[PDB]
């Protein structure tokens, strides 16, 4: 799709997947082949979403991705 989100119970995060493919290109996520991620809560706080951003704009504590 263009947007998912992960519907988790905190806060269902979304991801702009397309913007995010338009932006930076497709390389940043999926370097060999896109064949889903599944980017979980570990893989998204570890090393994907909440470390990307870090240079990138300053979602301090949370709400950046979690809408709630
Ligand atoms: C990181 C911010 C991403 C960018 C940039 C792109 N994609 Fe992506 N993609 C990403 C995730 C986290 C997921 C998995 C969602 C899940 O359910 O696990 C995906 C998934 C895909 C898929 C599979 C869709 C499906 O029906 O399962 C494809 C085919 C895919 N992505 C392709 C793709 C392309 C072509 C992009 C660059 C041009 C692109 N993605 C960027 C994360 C990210
Ligand atoms: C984007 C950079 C995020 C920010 C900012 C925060 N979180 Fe997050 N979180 C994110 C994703 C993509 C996911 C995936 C959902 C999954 O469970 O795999 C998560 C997950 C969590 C979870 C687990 C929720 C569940 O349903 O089990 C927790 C407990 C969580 N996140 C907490 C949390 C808090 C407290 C934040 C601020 C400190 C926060 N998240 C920010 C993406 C992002
Ligand atoms: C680094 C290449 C990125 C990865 C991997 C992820 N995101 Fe991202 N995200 C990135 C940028 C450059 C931006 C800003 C775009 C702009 O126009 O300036 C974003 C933005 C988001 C947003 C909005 C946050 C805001 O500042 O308003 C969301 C909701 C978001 N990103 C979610 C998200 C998730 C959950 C990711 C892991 C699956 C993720 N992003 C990875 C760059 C990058």
């Amino acid at each position: 799709a263009d947007v998912v989100t992960y519907e988790n119970k905190k806060g269902n995060v979304t991801f702009d997947h397309k913007a995010h493919a338009e932006k930076l290109g497709c390389d940043a996520c999926h370097e060999g082949t896109p064949a889903k991620i599944a980017i979980d809560k570990k893989s998204a706080h570890k090393d994907a979403c909440k470390t990307c951003h870090k240079s990138n704009n300053g979602p301090t504590k949370c709400g950046g991705c979690h809408i709630k």
